[PDB]
C-alpha cells in the first residue's frame, strides 16, 4: 500500500522548443523509482515521430543542441506516433504505480508536466497532480547551503532523455545525502546496542 503509493514516475522529455502552442515531443523516457530513489523499473525510452517542417523550423538552440546529439536525424526515422508513445508510458505506469497516487520527478519538470498534460492526458491521469522538483531542491540548497552547494555532481546535460533522468536522480540523492538530516537506521542502532 504505502510504499506502492510513495513511488516516484521519473519523466525526461525533449521537445522541439519552449512554445506549448506549437512545440512537440520528440524523446520521452521513464522510470520508477522506490520512496527512497532506487530504480524498480525501467520504462519505455522513445523517440517520438514530428513533422519535418517543425524540425527545420526549430530555434537556433535545438537545431544545434538536437542536431549534434543525434536526435534530429532519429525523429525523422522514428516510425513511433505520439499516440502509439503515450499507449507504451500508460501501459508501464499502469504495471508499476497504483493510480492516481505517484508524482512526476524530475528537474524543473514541471516543464515536462505542462507538455505531458496537452499531449499524453491519459498518461497524466494515472498520476497525482504533485511533483518532485529537483531544481526545487536544487534552489533551496543554492540560498540555504551554499558550501554544499559546490560539491554537487557535475552534469553532462546531453539533452537526451534517459542519460537526463540518471543525473536528476543522482542529484537529489546528493540532496539527501548532504542538506538533509540524519537519521537512524538498522547498522546504526547495531552499533549503539554494541557499545
Ligand atoms: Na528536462
Amino acid at each position: 500500500g504505502e510504499s506502492m503509493a510513495q513511488r516516484m514516475v521519473w519523466v525526461d522529455l525533449e521537445m522541439t522548443g519552449l512554445d506549448i502552442e506549437k512545440d512537440q515531443i520528440i524523446e520521452m523516457a521513464c522510470l520508477i523509482t522506490d520512496s527512497d530513489l532506487n530504480i524498480l523499473a525501467e520504462g519505455p525510452n522513445l523517440i517520438i515521430k514530428q513533422p519535418d517542417e517543425l524540425l527545420d523550423s526549430m530555434s537556433d538552440w535545438c537545431k544545434e543542441h538536437h542536431g549534434k546529439s543525434g536526435l534530429t536525424k532519429a525523429v525523422k526515422e522514428s516510425t513511433i506516433t505520439l499516440q502509439q508513445a503515450e499507449y507504451e508510458f500508460l501501459s508501464f505506469v499502469r504495471q508499476q504505480t497504483p493510480p492516481g497516487l505517484c508524482p512526476l520527478a524530475g528537474n524543473s519538470v514541471h516543464e515536462d508536466k505542462k507538455f505531458l498534460d496537452k499531449y499524453m492526458p491519459q498518461f497524466m491521469k494515472h498520476l497525482h497532480y504533485r511533483i518532485i522538483d529537483v531544481s526545487t531542491v536544487k534552489e533551496l540548497c543554492r540560498r540555504w547551503y551554499p558550501e554544499e552547494y559546490e560539491f554537487a555532481p557535475k552534469k553532462a546535460a546531453s539533452h537526451r532523455a534517459l542519460d537526463d533522468i540518471s543525473e536528476s536522480i543522482k542529484e537529489l540523492q546528493f540532496y539527501r545525502n548532504n542538506i538533509f538530516k540524519k537519521k537512524i537506521d538498522e547498522k546504526k542502532r547495531k552499533i549503539i546496542e554494541n557499545g
